């Protein structure tokens, strides 16, 4: 009698976002909470690093800190696999090719405990420089807006994106972060695969005033497009 796929969307859902990275041998944890609406494709959440000092970029994490919560419009909901896979959920994995340095491989559960979307990440950074734009800090605490490319995955019952993440580096260049991403359904319940779109995803990162903790607040807006 539970609810599943969009009735699990219909209004306000509490997030709850857990990481644990280890980039050149570095430990540290994320933990993040706040709210999601597929209505509007609206996050609100807000970060901290609960190990101390993160010793990677804040921005460098955005693309692994929930695409179910991407607003698809009326005439595609057909298409929407991420809240197909709810509750149960899904496995998120990603390679991020630093451009001139480093590589996250990342490897993420998402799924209801109880009420609340969780988003649990492993994370793996290999062969970064130690003078290098990520682990020397020199990337602009910002963010821009890109488009995820979405393609059924029918082989593995799931779906790929393919994106390149612009991060602003402080002195006016640009560091790129080439993003390889599949998702795959837990569980054997069918899915919705759909055809060829893109997620609009549109980020706006600010920091408390009143905060003390290494954090980051963040609000998202995600609208799906490219069906007619
Ligand atoms: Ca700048
Ligand atoms: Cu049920
Ligand atoms: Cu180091």
């Amino acid at each position: 009698g539970h609810k599943r796929g969009e009735q699990l969307f219909t209004g306000v859902v509490p997030i709850l976002v857990e990481l644990d990275g280890d980039v050149n041998g570095h430990r540290f944890s994320v933990r993040g909470e706040g709210e999601g609406d597929a209505t509007n494709g609206r996050l609100t959440l807000r970060f901290i690093c609960t190990t101390g000092r993160l010793p990677v970029p804040w921005p460098t994490l955005v693309t692994t800190l929930v695409q179910c919560f991407s607003r698809y419009p009326d005439h595609m909901r057909r298409h929407d696999f991420f809240k197909s896979a709810m509750p149960e959920g899904y496995v998120q994995e990603r390679t991020i090719s630093f451009r001139d340095d480093g590589t996250y491989r990342t490897r993420a559960v998402v799924r209801f405990e109880g009420n609340t979307l969780v988003n649990r990440i492993e994370l793996r950074g290999t062969n970064f420089r130690e003078d290098g734009n990520i682990l020397g800090h020199r990337l602009e605490y910002n963010y821009n807006s890109h488009n995820v490319y979405i393609t059924a995955d029918r082989q593995r019952n799931g779906i790929r994106a393919n994106f390149t993440i612009r991060h602003n580096v402080e002195d006016g260049s640009v560091q790129l972060a080439n993003h390889y991403q599949q998702n795959t359904p837990i569980g054997n319940g069918p899915v919705l695969l759909p055809d060829d779109h893109y997620l609009s995803t549109q980020t706006a990162l600010s920091r408390d005033p009143n905060e003390r903790r290494d954090h980051m607040v963040l609000l998202e807006f995600v609208t799906a497009a490219g069906i007619t």
